[PDB]
């Protein structure tokens, strides 16, 4: 169980901004919770970083920074049915003045109004018109995209490197961590369902294989796979990065210890946490500069 | 004068643990006062980081993280009076943990009981002894001997990147930081005078000594030249891009508002201290994917 009293500090105002009730609340409701929640650990805005929204493919986005050879397109969690261009506003914000590299964030249609596939279909989306060397990145739900993206995009338009932050790949549960961190901090349950329910594939029946099911992993950008310790979904950034070097791509898996899901949130208040995005921000980096 | 209340309870906290009259100690007694602010602001290690002490051509280091293609040169700064292996311990951890990349830190001997160039040929025999492709980076005066090392070695031998962190490269003192920033905290115009004669005593000053009076820049490592717009020396960083550019090297500067002379030991407190670090660790990034 976690000790850093900094983290510990940090999930007590995560829980008192974000009391637990939030489920069959309303997916509305959900989303007002979220925002409130992300509001209370927000950073400033980078003065001088020029910030503007823009269709992009038909898909609303927000673009961060000068113009550049090589982008950072950045795909936010949520489990699909919270977040937007706001919720994950200052971590793009930092990307783009960390790195000099131009980010696009993605505001995908959101679930239950529009189900799986859409929001693969709209990063595919801003993807194909975006047509320009990039590094895809993105967290929880986010982070299952952007590996989405990279398995359905091979050959030349694929993505320089996929960034990876605790994302939920599709293990099927039987992994340890689901066990192990079954009562993790931060973790709503709740919104476990309304994320397999209607939102995925257990909405209407279909196959589309999640990125951990998929047999054919040879090809796809290399990866940085990041994991919170304390998650359920851990393991599943083991398991992906295992099946990745089966395949021949590189890959490299980084575990988090002492923290939980959802911790780039905790950055401005944890060394652990603000070391993780330091060290998300040079994979970022080190994918983008072509070698 | 600086109004971000991050950055003016940083100096608050700076001001109580290194009085500015320490500057004009005995160098033991302001080794003892600079040690003690270090420890104030001083971060944890990585957990899983292996940190070594070893003598390299001569020189006690301090090597982090794993042996890596690509490594990092750190010096540290403190005007050549003050400053060690321990006193930016967790700002070399910080790199490796980040980048990947082994650093290695430099305890060279200090004024003014070694005048220069004692300083210099201990970073070089450092560097010779190193024979590795890396990336060097220094803060203030630790910046200095950077540069200083750049030009000194130009052939093989060569930094893949320098990376000067509010560097104080010779400027004559005539520059508008030198005026506006006379009185600001942390370091004044006068206390640059003090560690100067601590450097060189009396006699005449070594053309590599300073950088920016160094006529021919041509074939030196590119840069990345960051400084602290509230601090004396902001215009050297200015300045020496500019020279470089004019001689065919690749140059960035970077400027921070509101950030102090010394702002690295506020990232874990300040949001522009925070990002200027994630950009500084970027540049490094940046540089170091060759050979
Ligand atoms: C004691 C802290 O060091 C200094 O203030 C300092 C003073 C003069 C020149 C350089 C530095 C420096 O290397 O930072």
């Amino acid at each position: 169980m976690i000790s850093d009293p900094q983290v510990l500090g940090f999930i007590a105002r995560t829980e008192a901004a974000y009391p637990p009730e939030a489920n069959g609340a309303s997916a509305a409701d959900n989303r007002r919770f979220y925002d409130a929640m992300c509001a209370v650990f927000r950073g400033p805005r980078p003065p001088g970083l020029v910030v503007g929204d823009r269709r992009i493919g038909g898909v609303p986005c927000r673009v961060y920074g000068a113009d550049s050879a090589v982008s950072v397109v950045y795909v936010h969690g949520g489990g699909f049915v919270v977040g937007g261009l706001d919720s994950h506003d200052d971590v793009c914000a930092e990307i783009a003045d960390a790195t000099g590299l131009q980010v696009i964030a993605i505001d995908y249609r959101l679930a239950p109004e529009h189900r799986w596939p859409a929001q693969i279909q709209d990063v595919q989306a801003v993807w194909d018109a975006l047509d320009r060397p990039a590094v895809i990145a993105g967290d929880s739900a986010g982070g299952m995209l952007s590996a989405a993206l990279c398995l359905s995009r091979r050959g030349q338009r694929q993505p320089l490197g996929q960034v990876l932050i605790y994302p939920g790949l599709g293990g099927d549960g039987s992994a340890p961590s689901y066990r192990e961190n079954a009562g993790a901090p931060l973790l709503r349950t709740e919104d476990l369902a309304t994320y397999h329910a209607a939102l995925h594939g257990d909405g209407p029946v279909d196959p589309l294989a999640l990125p951990l099911q998929v047999e054919d992993l040879a090809g796809v950008a290399p990866a940085f796979v990041v994991s919170a310790d304390v998650d359920p979904l851990r393991d599943d950034a083991r398991d992906y990065v295992q099946r990745l070097r089966a395949a021949g791509v590189a890959a490299e898996w980084r575990n988090e210890p002492e923290l939980p899901h959802g911790y780039l949130r905790a950055r401005r208040e944890s060394d652990r946490a603000r070391r993780s995005f330091q060290a998300i921000l040079s994979a970022i980096m080190r994918f983008a500069v072509r070698g």
